[PDB]
């Protein structure tokens, strides 16, 4: 059936003893009801209310009719026969019924019956699940339905365990009913042994009946006395055994503290040490199961272990993300390297470590992930991005990283979630800290270990830092690229950059400087300068940039500057100048003294006209003047032949010179938003020009001869 | 039901006998309770407390009313009727109940009830499993679910076997209850046969009742005496049969030692000889099953054989390692041919032999590997790798390998674990021994069979040779490439290389020569010679190498040479020369006389400067001068234009000569570890120059003008 596992050997022994006692009770009751007469005979001679018992023999004449004998039998039976001899079977029946009631009370009381049914259903479901079979076998691939069933079983087992530990009702009812059984056995044995000698075959009744029969005392015989006596002896022996069993049950329930379950055997033998001991009302059920069969408890033990749940989740992720299905999700970043980005995953699948070709791994919002040593299988992995991810490392994996790690990007909201092994990677070249290093008024101790990286070359601090850290200044002695994104927070250098003399990039995006630092003049090794959104008003510091012999990538876009300084003519080695999103009205001629410009870009600025000496800069390749008040392009703009990109959008350009055919290198040109009424007929005289190379509105697209349109459409096939 | 298989014929016979005895008990009980009266009559004439039994006949007047007769009947029934006549049905009921209880004890006792239920569940599952059907049919294609279920059933059967052999409980209870049955039958027969004569129709009761009736003795009649007597005879016959059955059960359990199961008939008939005998508490259940039906035991026996587990593993391997998986798992080795690597696999999947394009097979740590004839299905297979695997091959597959096998790789630690059929492979061309052939005071007898293979070209002995085996000396007269690696173990020749006349490769890696052997001079046909890690001291024997007019690949790295002899100039055929990892203070100029050097490399040498004569080596391709204290490079060296690779690591260099720019065939060059600070501009103009070709420090790369960097990186794509 179903509840056979919930009854220990003593319970079934008591059940069978109760059945035998019920048979005794019904046999005695049938005996009494069918015939329990008391055959009484008056005796002539009386010796203190007792019969004296003092040619051929002859019978004794009593002159009593049959009905008088029946009456004296009835009176002597009701009055002078001991109540035990008359009511033994009924007392046995009542005691057996009470024993059965107190044995089955917890099975029938709904408050505990529901809990028992829930526990047995859960135990049966957890006993036969193949996940338990696999876990016991281990002491590769499982079906999705099986994994989902195991996950649901884990969840409901945990919820049931949480719900049950506060009950403490099944154990209380079991203990109370066992106490009732023990005390009932004590009383039954005492009174039955005391009164069993009170039943006998021959009895004497002096019932005081003279006016109806004529004799006072009667010698009476009870035919069932011997049978009732042997039945009482049998019932006494049965109750003795029942009481011994109940005493054993009490001793078992009072010498173990059954509210606490050990659960140590499996966790010390199978090494499943992460199984906490259960509280009251659940240790009792497990003890009962142990008394029935320890294997059920052993198989149910796996569902309470965190290791089992964790490896179940890992197997679920392995099934969900196969190798072929995961190579599909591989993507390429801007740097053209294989990138695997995990988003909102429950963890790191172990199948991702089979991709030897993996090069970039990005982890974003995965909770409490431990990088398994299987990462040692990978070879080409160089970038690891942990955005809001706390990753814990193992010993072989940490050494593998310290040997073969190149890049690391981490974003964090609190310091406590940053890796504690980040400093152990002494070969990391580039680091990207986009968290919030401003702890509780600390001197950036959380990054004080940045000096450990002796091969650190790129820094990407974006943490709203109020000032450049001492540790950063120390580590910048061998730093190639320094990038600070202060998000508009005011930053003060205060003579802190001259320590670094090997920096090549000094990106200062949103540092809110408002002034070009005076220490940047000491970094003659700087080549790329970016000052986006620093609220810079005066940029006359170009008067000191000529000492920097490698200044070639001066970028000053997204700023508020009025007039370009003449000191630009001081510099000569400028290759990429960017001054977009500014308010500049006049373009100086001396700016063109830098004949090495390649990617000059002046777009979204309050410009008015293009100087006619731009042809003097024949090395120009790109020039984007989108969103500017440029009335017309001067012809000298087309003197250059090396120009490639030319973006003139949202500009008031009424006319376009026909000499566009002079430039063969003009690849992409953008003229959307301009006030053009007709297009040059030499626009098609460019061998290298595709559909994406021309960006104009359709309405004016047909004003040119259709032949060049057909040529362009023919060249746009592939 | 389910336990009918667990009850032999004696069990069901005893159950039916107990049913019949219970019918006797209830019939006798109903008889006694319904009417068990004893009709007594007083006798007037008495002879020693016994009735004497001494015109028309007339009745005898006793002057006793009916109630006096009832009283004397009751008294004579209780006192002078034998207890057996009154309590025969109740004793029969008690004995029947005890017999039933001791028969069903083990089924109802939970400790053995759970074990029996688990055993019968496992037996029923293993009886109808189609895996047993296949195994018995064998004395094709199997579903994945069926195979998984079969593996799980195998595992749980093994676990149950491990759990049960320590029990020894069910057998003990069965033996004890059979002993109880036998002794109870003995006592029942004794007392019942002794007291059956005590029941009789006519009885005499001298009950001493004079004050109530007036007669001393009474002749009484028991109406049920004859019915009870025939019932007792029937019950005695039934008990005799029951006792004989129990005696047979005891004899069956005491002449076979049921703790141990032979299990040898099936394992000797079906060739499943690998079925170990089961221990106690599990052999007993098998004996019971044999008593019921041997077919259940035979079908359950397959799960206890290692052979069935092995073939189930093989089938699961074939189902798992599908054709597509192995096809995708094929790799390209260094030799540019299809290769497949098997690591720690339990066997070779049969789907592997369906990859006709396979050419190289690698097996490592595969235990008890058997090559089926289906390897003849493979056609492109040419090399076999047997790493720590003992391969067993049949006649057709052996012929296929004798006809279509080129190379062989075997790894071992013992002599015996190598294949004994290796010498049967006539068309073998390459051999790879990586074991320990140094046996107990033998002249390498095991490899003595190498004389069988006259078609061999490559021999790769690696067994830490102390003396060259005579078999190798005799077989080297037709050998092409001989590579020997003793891992620093001493090697002696004593005129052992003179026998060979046509050898070309003489790799003597880590053979602890400590001196150049004098037997190598006779091998004028050698072309490649290497003496790495041979503890050499002086190499002035080059005068004896003038006989070798084909010596072009003499390698002497990883040695200890004080200086290069001046006899190198006598030779002129040097094309690949190596003296790496040595301590030589200067390179003599005569060594540069040989104009046809192409792969001269001198790395990790204590060299001071390179003579200008190195500029006459216009034919040199690769030159490695890493870890050399060369202060400057001669301009004459850069005059050549056929140089292909120049590696410079950890060298004393402050600047690079400016005439390298004239080089156009320079494919690659490295300057890592040097304290250089200036990179000449003319280095940026070269037809053969890419980012991979020139790898230098990041800081030093920024000193060159950037205009060529964009052009180079734009062509770095393809």
């Amino acid at each position: 059936p179903a509840y056979r596992i919930l009854k220990p050997w003593w319970d079934v022994f008591t059940d069978y003893i109760s059945i035998v006692m019920l048979m005794i009770a019904v046999f005695g009751g049938t005996l009494q009801v069918t015939q329990d007469k008391m055959i009484c005979l008056p005796c002539k001679w009386v010796t203190k209310d007792s019969c004296n018992d003092s040619t051929g023999p002859t019978g004794i004449k009593y002159d009593l009719d049959r009905h008088q004998y029946n009456y004296v039998d009835a009176v002597c039976y009701e009055n002078r026969l001991h109540w035990f001899a008359k009511y033994f079977p009924y007392l046995v029946l009542l005691h057996t019924l009470i024993f059965l009631a107190c044995s089955n009370f917890w099975f029938k009381f709904p408050r505990t019956s529901s809990k028992l049914e829930h526990f047995v259903s859960i135990l049966l479901k957890c006993f036969d699940s193949p996940w338990t079979t696999r876990a016991l076998s281990e002491t590769g691939v499982l079906d999705k339905k099986e994994g989902e069933q195991a996950k649901a079983l884990f969840e409901k087992v945990k919820k049931f365990r949480t719900h049950v530990e506060e009950g403490d009702i099944v154990y209380r009812l079991y203990m109370r009913q066992t106490i009732i059984k023990v005390i009932k056995f004590a009383l039954i044995i005492c009174y039955t042994v005391y009164y069993v000698h009170n039943i006998k075959f021959d009895v004497d009744c002096t019932v005081d009946i003279e006016s109806l029969t004529g004799y006072r005392t009667y010698r009476c015989a009870h035919p069932l006395a011997t049978l009732f006596k042997i039945l009482a002896s049998f019932y006494i022996s049965l109750v003795i055994f029942y009481g011994l069993i109940c005493m054993y049950t009490l001793w078992w329930m009072l010498r173990r503290s059954l509210k606490k379950y050990s659960f140590e055997s499996i966790r010390e033998e199978s090494s499943y040490s992460d199984i906490p001991d259960v509280k009251n009302d659940f240790a009792f059920m497990l003890h009962l199961i142990d008394q029935y069969d320890p294997l059920y408890s052993k198989r149910f033990a796996v569902f309470l272990s965190e290791v089992s749940e964790n490896k179940l989740r890992q197997l679920n992720l392995n099934n969900e993300w196969t190798l072929d299905k995961l190579r599909q999700r591989l993507t390429k970043n801007a740097q053209d390297k294989l990138e695997l980005h995990l988003f909102m995953l429950s963890g790191i699948p172990d199948t991702v470590f089979d991709l030897v070709e993996l090069e970039v791994l990005k982890l974003e919002l995965i909770p409490d992930v431990t990088i398994p040593p299987s990462i040692a299988q990978l070879t080409g992995l160089k970038e690891l991005w942990l955005y809001h991810t706390a990753a814990k490392i193992e010993a072989p994996a940490l050494a593998f990283l310290r040997e073969n790690l190149r890049a690391l990007h981490i974003k964090f909201t609190d310091i406590k979630e940053i890796p504690l092994w980040i400093y152990s990677l002494k070969t990391l070249e580039e680091l990207h800290l986009t968290g919030n290093l401003s702890a509780e008024n600390n001197r950036y101790i959380v990054i004080d270990g940045l000096r450990e990286l002796k091969r650190l070359k790129v820094l990407r601090l974006k943490s709203n830092l109020s000032k450049l850290p001492q540790v950063v200044t120390d580590v910048g002695v061998h730093l190639q690229k320094l990038s600070i994104n202060n998000e508009g927070t005011k930053l003060i250098v205060l003579n802190s950059l001259k320590k670094m003399v090997n920096l090549t990039e000094l990106e200062l995006i949103r540092c809110d400087l408002e002034r070009i630092p005076h220490s940047i003049f000491s970094l003659h090794n700087l080549q790329e300068i970016d000052l986006k959104d620093n609220n810079l008003k005066t940029i006359e510091e170009i008067i000191s940039f000529q000492h920097l012999h490698r200044l070639t990538c001066l970028k000053l876009w997204y700023n508020h500057i009025a007039y370009i300084p003449i000191q630009i003519g001081n510099l000569t080695n400028l290759e990429r100048l960017y001054l977009n999103r500014n308010k500049i009205e006049k373009i100086p001629t001396q700016l063109f003294y830098c004949r090495k410009l390649r990617y000059l870009d002046l777009s979204h600025n309050n410009l008015t006209f293009l100087p006619a000496d731009i042809g003097l800069l024949q090395n120009l390749q790109n020039l984007a003047v989108t969103a500017n008040r440029i009335e017309a392009l001067p012809p000298e703009l087309f003197q250059c032949r090396k120009l490639r990109a030319l973006h003139l959008g949202n500009n008031v350009l009424q006319s376009l010179p026909s000499r566009v055919g002079e430039l063969t290198n003009l690849t992409q040109i953008e003229l959307r938003g301009n006030r053009l009424e007709c297009l040059p007929v030499e626009l098609g005289e460019c061998p290298l020009l595709k559909r994406s190379g021309l960006v104009v509105e359709e309405d004016l697209f047909s004003t040119l001869p259709p032949e060049v349109k057909e040529r362009l459409w023919r060249a746009d096939k592939e």
